[PDB]
């Protein structure tokens, strides 16, 4: 189970199973241990009041692939199959199951969130017989209890050449805020005259189904596909007609064309890859990380990943600095156009940030701690982060400047970067307070160490304000505009203090408290405010043991790894690399939970972190302050013979590292 | 009945009557055979789910002019009047009825969709008595069954000088998507003290009425008017108050001011005119075509005509390439500012085109086959054109470039033309596939010949892609912007094939099939990809026979006419000119149906086609690729002594043609 | 009661009491005569159909400060309190009440609409007992009858450090157009362990309450605060969560930080001030005028004041030319950034003005007589002003040009001023009619003298059209853009006529009618079309006695004052100054009603007028047509020893005047 491209599980154990996800940046499908079922489906961009937090949330959607298969009128179940296996092919996001039913037939089924068609899904089923048998196949559209006011439809779309049977449902999110349409069809190879008649049943309030029978002789392979389109009022004005239209189009494209297009898109994604020689487990793990990031983003959009991407409802689907600081930097280097989507998400919500600033008594743009559809604040009111954790504004500005540094796109800087950088700088200029010594303080925040609440002069926050102001001033110079000279004066005098031992103080109330996650250490990377090697080391020595083993998110150890790599300490770098995700894994596919021993995968934030430890740490790759990508000194784990990183920067460079 | 300015009908035959329309680009009113009634009223820009196609539709609206007239308490009906006549004055869009009631009085009534006031209507009624008589007059607001949740209101708006009685109705389209308000008033000449008291009855769930009596002595003329305002939530935030406000405004402007303004606007429209000497029927017919286009469009808006304009619900009020290719070119030459509205419709829906492209796996902007309020696809799901007829994107780009060529407005090119041209070119670049010989193919479309479904390399479609790409590249050069060099490379290598007989092949599966309408012939005009005269001729010879007499729309013969005019073949040109619309006519006003012997007027697309045959064909007028309007060789029908075309181009030129 | 900074009232008389307002540009709170109650609360930007006019309106909001106080379970009443006093401190918008309960304790309470936090309020309560006693305190959230579908909530927001109890209500405006959320908390000094337990009762459908008891020992002061946040769907997508979030944030900021920020903002506002020596009553009155303007506007927004600011539902909260011509000029001179908000209100509604123009048959932008949320017309239909009072378009243009003149901001001219000026000029170009002598007329308007309805060539209206056209042409020149030369030709020939006595004729039907308010006199100031002193004087002589004593708004005499000051006639200037507001005052705080002896304060329009009489009249300050602020000859009232005006223009100049 250490193929570098495939994750595999034998005989799923439902008592200890955490599904894997396939996704195209719009729809995500999470596996079930049960054959021919899926656990959960999630549509990006669709939010309503639901469960956790009393704020907007992703909504569990139609489990549109659910099928029941019977042989000779005997239902297939986990309990009467054998040789049952599941595999995820990360090369093309194909989830496949396979099993034997008694003495009758082998079943293989593969499903896909099609890469080119954001709202279309497909499952292909093959049955290979060892004896004569008749299958009954049923596709179920059960309206989840998250949705309401459902309607269940069925019709035949025909011409002289086809009969396309459409199983359609339409329903609402809990407050009526979004309308959801799903439309499914079966695709056969045998043509209109010979295809099975499709029956429709509507026996339940919350479920309807289409079904058919097929006699198959011994020694034959019978194939069929299920295509499904899932779309909402958040994506299109008339989701009902659009879903039908999409499934009909996909049906007439046909399995072969769909999968060819799908594969082309995935092949382009994997032109940026990380290859490790001498450690199969590392190789597979890093592939899983890349795969989940690629699955949970989409080029040419305004979508941004939640901390859990499309793996579920984790953190209500909300967007945090988890994007800008954690998932964005690796995507910027490998695929700038994915990064472009992430920052586009922020650019389009600049106006709601302006609104937030005004409501909280400030100038410019104040980005929310948690963001969703509108760009307004979405943090649950019970968390003081919503009101008080303000570094997110600086995080957005850092991302925006980085995007420009890497691409050199001055047109985008003028159209999008500068709006962001200017407004966010204006925020910080209004956020600081000058004291009697002419220093600038940022008081009463929640720190990046979120256990420290309502404290003053948080190191990380104050670091982001410095960068935000500096970068906005540089941006002005690039565009030939005059920037308020206050921005520089403030930046140069924002307080970052040291304790008597010379260690960066986390905040004004800080002595030796345990901390939730990296904060002061973030001034070294990614901010690069602290570049002195002895200072990096002292901060590392002092804080690295301040993060407890339990209930601490995967937003720490990856940075420790990167910083030890930069210091050229292989044993330390490798210790922290492994510690950042290996204690967080869930079976059977080594998905990453938020915390050690956690059970809430997939935490895509953690993946993005570790990916920087690999690319920026072991690879030595770094965003040069004067533009483009550079390489600094680095070390590999002892047991790594070669590290190869492809498709870096706009020149798409390959970096090879050996001992 | 061959006045060059008036269409007239004696004694309307209700068993065989197709009403004429008066319209101001916003409201259309379709005549009834019955006196003092109207058949149908349609409001542009208002769409909701309704009947045909399960998709958005124009909605039958309040027949706000319906009046009942009684003499000595005896209702006027078709059955008790005599000398009944109707006439449409195309000079000012006045529909007039006139009749005699027994021995008592002559009635004349004229109604108008006021040209300056998009939401206001007026009917003027004159009664000339031959004996003493008392009239009872009633104005009815019946809520059509297309609307729901109606409220019926009545009030008196007063000051010391006036009493303006308002009959008001407010209701909803089927799904609640639009709120509709209608407000009517009666205008008298005799002033507040002497005017009839107005009674209000609300006897039915779906109808209320205002009424009055008036004694008139023998030998006197008594005049009154009905003013009506009709508006929706699609046009204004508060339609209820806005309708009342408008009717009060119009009332205090008075009949005389309203008609003077109305006539000024119509006079401006007719400064661009076509005059034919030697054929009264041609003259009247071409006037009707101009009149319908002028009535169904409006300068300084973002409105675009449906194929049936405001003549009714035809094609659900949706916008098709019927605008860009068929109705737009004649309007661009005669009145550029009307063309500007047509393309503005598309510019404002550029975003919904981008959305469609992404949903179907493409870059840039993919315009919908059928468009309505949002700009999203509105083609009924049962018709495969929705998903597969793709030339519409190129049609929109061609229109946009043409607009620039004719006006020379480089500011508009930068602000509106280039956005369109760039996105649409990006679509085609993503739509083509390169083959092993370095040619580019466009596979799996429905052709302009819509009877050819799911075929490859449609001549017309491939023609539009070439033009779209070339024009986008030229546009880039004009604005000094760098365009992807791919656009030219692709354009130059898109496939256009010939069969062994040297005739342009319609598509890759094409041999000798009957075709719905012109396709390959369109490469000659309007695309002008084929300029070789022998090639034009061969394509004409081959395909002209391929269109059946039945169920083929009026989007063919007009092109045949134009192309024979260009070749200087008068007899052929004239045969096809007449064949394009004369077999499609409906009595008593010679309105045009979509197909030969059809019964679904008024097909404004057909009119636009024929108008190009006249202007571009017989007139020889042509949009020069380097800018402005030029004239190429042409011929007139034998029986036409003179053809005069006025107000052409931004220089407003007159073209005179004789044998 | 003539402190120059405080308005004060002893023993409020509920039978003759008009409350004063505290406001921050977003929320207004109007005082009650009763202790620890407020009369009315109004939220800017929230409109729905409600009562007057059948059109959108501000809505009575939660009286969120209402408290009941008891000693030893004996409620505070008028009948058992003594030295009851109220005071408004204009320095910081603090409304304070103070009183004695029997012989046992002194209570003071001060409330604030916090200047930095647009949606937050605070009341601070101090109780000093002279014997041991127990207070019961109750904060009531009664849902006003203006709102519907209310929900009453209560919860505890905690961490180890705090327990923040939230009393929250959510409700809807009459039609469901706006959702309103209010969330209150109590702030204690004594910390989490020792703070009173908070009880919650929900005994009524429309009222719930939080309460607590506290023992206070003899000779001790017990202090607590109430913080309230009031917000709607018009301000934020999720008002319910945002209100809770804001109150939590304010609570953790704490009273002291909030009042510090509050005071900083007020201190900046008062850096522009008017000081009079030798007339305490004048000084206090002019301070009240300034105070009300500062309270009813807000820098860095798109908010514009209604004629009654945030003092209540006066004129349904609608925006009129009352802003551009009456409130805007004094704010432009003193604080340009407040003026910038006023014109931003119009810039953001330019599109709805374009819509209105098209609906009424005109080009460009036609601003509504009455404006609210959308920018569409909101005048009640029963007032002919809505359809016919057209000078508002010119008024908006004049304001826009003035803004540029004073600031010199050419970036804003290009981005915002020119759009407005161009569209509005295009309106007038389409609005005029040329007659036989080559003059231009504007026919069928309601005049600025609104008693003149449906008349032609109103002096004021025609004056605004001249200015609008001239300013748009000048604006074009500044930006190097070509303007239609028709604008100048029209401007130069618009009709302004004189009667035989050489007096400016108000309109074409005008001889000697009484008039509602200044019209022809407005051509002298503000338009400055009439600069000849003898002409000014003759117009003044003829019209000044044409305004009746009764039911004439305060939009006349202040102009008379300014014009007599410009003529150097102190006795006349001073007569008209006092006449403009002194007969309009209401007790106990000298609030200004709309008309003499009126009872509908606070008419902020009137205040703006008088403030121009002071600044532009007595101060001689004037907007120079070539840019910046200048000073012309002027006179002071005899009894004024010195007039000092501070913070004028972008150079923030001080003007000092003596005899
Ligand atoms: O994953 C989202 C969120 N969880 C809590 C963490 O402390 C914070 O750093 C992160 O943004
Ligand atoms: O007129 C609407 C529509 N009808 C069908 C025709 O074939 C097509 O060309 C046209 O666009
Ligand atoms: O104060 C609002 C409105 N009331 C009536 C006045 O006549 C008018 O001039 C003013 O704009």
């Amino acid at each position: 189970h250490q193929d570098p491209w495939k994750l595999s599980a034998d005989k799923p154990d439902s008592n200890n199973y955490y599904g894997e996800t396939v996704a195209n940046g719009m729809i995500g499908i999470i596996s079930s241990p049960e054959p021919l079922k899926v656990k959960e489906v999630v549509l990006a961009g669709t939010y309503d009041i639901y469960k956790r937090g009393r704020v907007s949330s992703f909504i569990p959607n139609y489990n549109l692939l659910n099928m029941k298969l019977a042989f000779n009128g005997e239902s297939v179940q986990t309990y009467n199959i054998n040789n049952y296996k599941q595999e995820l092919d990360m090369r093309n996001g194909a989830f496949t199951g396979s099993f034997q039913f008694k003495d009758l037939a082998t079943v293989t089924y593969s499903y896909y969130a099609l890469r080119h068609l954001p709202h279309c899904i497909m499952m292909v089923v093959n049955i290979n017989t060892q004896k004569d048998t008749e299958i009954n196949v049923e596709n179920l559209l059960e309206t989840p209890s998250s949705l309401n006011n459902q309607q269940n439809y069925f019709q035949n779309i025909t011409n002289t050449h086809v009969n396309i049977p459409l199983l359609t449902s339409v329903a609402f999110t809990p407050t009526g805020r979004s309308k959801i349409a799903v439309s499914n069809t079966f695709l056969f190879d045998e043509g209109k005259k010979l295809q099975p008649e499709i029956l429709h049943r509507m026996n339940d309030a919350d479920m309807h189904a289409m079904s058919f029978d097929k006699k198959i002789k011994a020694g034959k392979t019978y194939s069929f596909a299920l295509i499904g389109s899932l779309i909402s009022s958040d994506h299109i004005n008339d989701p009902y007609n659009e879903a039908e239209r999409l499934t009909i189009y996909a049906a007439l494209e046909g399995k072969s064309r769909l999968l060819n297009r799908h594969m082309q898109e995935w092949n382009s994604l994997w032109q940026s890859d990380i290859q490790v020689e001498g450690d199969p487990q590392a190789q597979q793990d890093i592939r899983s990380m890349l795969y989940h990031l690629y699955s949970f983003t989409r080029k040419s959009t305004s979508l941004s990943p939640s901390p859990m991407g499309l793996s579920g409802l984790g953190y209500n689907g909300h967007v945090f600095w988890d994007t800008e600081i954690w998932m964005f930097p690796p995507m910027l280097l490998l695929h700038p156009e994915i990064a472009k989507s992430m920052i586009e998400y922020r650019y389009q919500r600049l106006d709601a940030a302006r609104k937030k600033a005004a409501i909280y008594g400030y100038d410019g743009a104040m980005f929310p701690w948690e963001s969703a559809d509108s760009g307004a604040e979405e943090t649950p009111v019970n968390a003081l982060t919503g009101a008080f954790e303000h570094h997110v504004t600086g995080d957005v500005a850092i991302a925006a400047w980085q995007y420009y540094l890497v691409t050199g796109d001055k047109e985008w800087l003028k159209e999008k970067g500068w709006p962001i950088l200017k407004a966010t700088a204006e925020f910080w200029a209004s956020r600081v307070e000058k004291n009697d010594k002419g220093e600038y303080e940022i008081k009463n925040v929640v720190a990046a160490d979120e256990w420290a609440e309502n404290i003053d002069n948080n190191a990380y926050t104050n670091g982001t304000a410095i960068r935000n102001l500096q970068y906005a001033s540089k941006c002005a110079t690039v565009l030939g505009v005059i920037a308020p000279k206050e921005w520089t004066l403030i930046a140069d005098k924002i307080l970052i203090s040291k304790m008597s031992n010379g260690v960066t103080r986390e905040h004004d109330s800080y002595t030796d408290q345990n901390i939730k996650q990296a904060d002061a250490n973030l001034l070294a990377y990614p901010l690069k405010l602290i570049t002195d090697k002895e200072q990096i080391e002292r901060d590392l020595k002092y804080y690295q043991t301040k993060i407890p083993q339990s209930d601490t998110p995967a937003m720490t150890q990856a940075i420790f790894s990167l910083l030890y790599s930069r210091l050229e300490d292989s044993d330390q770098a490798y210790h922290w690399f492994k510690d950042a995700y290996q204690p967080n894994l869930n079976p059977p596919f080594r998905v990453i939970s938020e915390c050690k021993g956690g059970t809430n995968p997939y935490f895509s934030t953690g993946a993005g972190g570790v990916l920087q430890a690999v690319i920026m740490g072991f690879g030595g790759l770094d965003i040069d302050a004067a533009g483009g990508i550079k390489q600094v000194k680095s070390v590999l784990p002892k047991n790594w013979k070669k590290l190869t990183i492809t498709g870096i920067g706009i020149e798409k460079k390959t970096f090879v590292l050996t001992h």
